[PDB]
């Protein structure tokens, strides 16, 4: 369901400051899941067009909408890795 | 949604608080999801108004694209917004 | 809207002071936004045009549109060439 | 306007002063706004004379012209390119 | 190859120790190279299958399809594993500073 | 070549032997070249193949509409298809040992680090 | 220039010699700077094979078509929907060619070998830091 990916990716994306290290050990552990995802839905939607090669149902179009959203998800958590390092950056930047 | 909400959303939320800058580029991840939601709802909206509909409601339909069209703007703001950060920090480590 | 005045704040916005780098960059983003909100009020308006309709005046407003196509375009461009100012900032020192 | 002019503005537009880099990096953005409000001008005139021709220089003439300057614009974004790979080519003799 | 079975393997490899830091960085290319070589393989099974296809068609299904959704996968677990490389230096960069 | 020697040679290479830090960081180098020179000649291989289909196509060109003095083209695209996997690989292959640089590197200031 | 030549030539360079490392380093930017040039060379040579190209694709179009001057003519009638195949086959043309993908190559290969010696001036870097630290 669309909504469930919504809320899923928002509590993903936020990075907790006080714990870095695991944040950015946990970052990859994100892009595995919504590599699993973003591929899931590629196989659902292989097996409908496999399915209608047998010759009002707009299912495809629906999970065409899932798959757009975890490619964002994916292009979202890429940029989580990279705000972690532009973060301790700064910090080290800040110290002396 | 009405358009000058999120006009005016975005103009609130593309802001850099140069003072904060370890927040900002936090933040920016999650600002992403924030609007990949709005863009990811709207598509959906947009594929239940043509459903329905399988001479007013092809103009909402229209309405609806360029909400899209906005938050598709958006998205890539927003990505810019996080490259700015780091061109930012990168600028002040220099200046050093 | 008038098209000689989105030119002339084109103009003016589209200037980066090198003395104010950090500035310039993040406000760019800022440009970006409210010449999206151009575009995309111009995009309402032609649709309530057309919706009344259903057209010179039409046409002018699609000028406006494509100038703020433009200005996106300058302002994304705009974007890069601060970061390849500082690149270059960098490499000479 | 006489194309002829357009013509030997561009090519002035188009050379690229190497001692002056940045410069030449931060104005490039502004010849492209110079080229874009010719651009759009010439749109507007071309409006102008089909009104005053649905009521009863050639428009045929200003075709020239406006093509001439969405070459012109074409040629700007590229030279932002081109600066970009005198800076890279500098950064790759020089290893760095 | 099942879908599945590539999604759990690289569950299981982006995982971080951070017990045995060392380890897990000189281990990261070693990961690489396995998916490198699935990712390969692949590529080689697709090519054999049009390849015999299209000489069939000379002479004179969904599968071509369901192998470049695998190929896809291993593409992404091989940034994912390039990614783990920089995600465990960084990690390093962190331990330092906070010292 | 054959893709599969080149999977197992990556993977041979790709090793590092913990206790000699040192020579792995110096010997790197020396697998990048070899990795470059693979590559490097399979672009040949691939040039002289590619020139083989221009040459292959022109004769199909000419064994229809019936010229001529007294198959081929499947066959050249195939090959050259089969090359493009192995240089695809090397291209990974390099990714790799530029990595396996970096790792070392990575591993030495975790080293240090650990040394107080 | 020959590929295999280059291949060896760097093959030698990128060896290390931990026995003389400050050496190592400073003649390494030498061994960039030496790269740097074939790679400028090449691409000086491939600009001017291009030329030689534009001249034997002119030559040749004139051969296959109908040419002002010119006696030895082709009694193939070419046809212009025929003409980009007829002329990617040409003896001459596919010549001039291959020397510029040729050229290519080795212009891609040198890319690849100023890599690898930045890349070398860093692991010398980490081996005298390697040492340094098991030394303190």
């Amino acid at each position: 369901r669309l909504e469930d990916l919504q809320e899923e990716l928002k509590k993903d994306v936020f990075i907790d400051s006080t714990k870095l290290q695991y944040e950015a050990a946990n970052n990859v552990m994100l892009y595995s899941k919504w590599l699993n995802k973003h591929s899931s839905i590629k196989k659902e939607m292989l097996r409908i067009e496999a399915q209608k090669k047998v010759a009002v149902d707009t299912s495809l179009q629906y999970w065409g909408i899932l798959l757009d959203f975890c490619s964002g998800a994916l292009d979202a958590i890429k940029s989580r890795g990279f705000a972690i390092k532009h973060i301790q950056d700064m910090r080290a930047f800040e110290a002396g």
